[PDB]
């Protein structure tokens, strides 16, 4: 499935950190969109592991849903 | 015992997220200083448990030492 999230990062190095954490979960391809705080998750990982791993970093984490 | 580490932030939520990360384990008084790219920590917690929490930002950390 391919997942949506609202992750509020501020400069370049807020997305290598959030490229770091998934990159650390595995099973993801991913792609950040830093000027409009948007991360797209395509994976088997359930929604809650996504979001826990997200939200570890620190970071203001929501769910912009799927598609 | 005050431990210092090096947390490469560049930009003020970069220093947030680590905030929070830290308010999340408790049990710390913390100072964030941002250009300097420095995190000094008084607490309890080991240093092992404090290093772990700080790299959940995903950001890159090293420990300068202690007092
Ligand atoms: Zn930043």
């Amino acid at each position: 499935p391919k997942h949506e999230f609202s992750v509020d990062m501020t400069c370049g190095g807020c997305a290598e950190a959030v490229s770091r954490v998934l990159n650390k979960l595995g099973g993801v391809k991913y792609d950040i969109d830093l000027p409009n705080k948007k991360v797209c998750i395509e994976s088997e990982h359930s929604m809650d592991t996504l979001l826990a791993t997200l939200k570890k970093t620190g970071k203001t984490v929501s769910y912009l849903g799927l598609e």
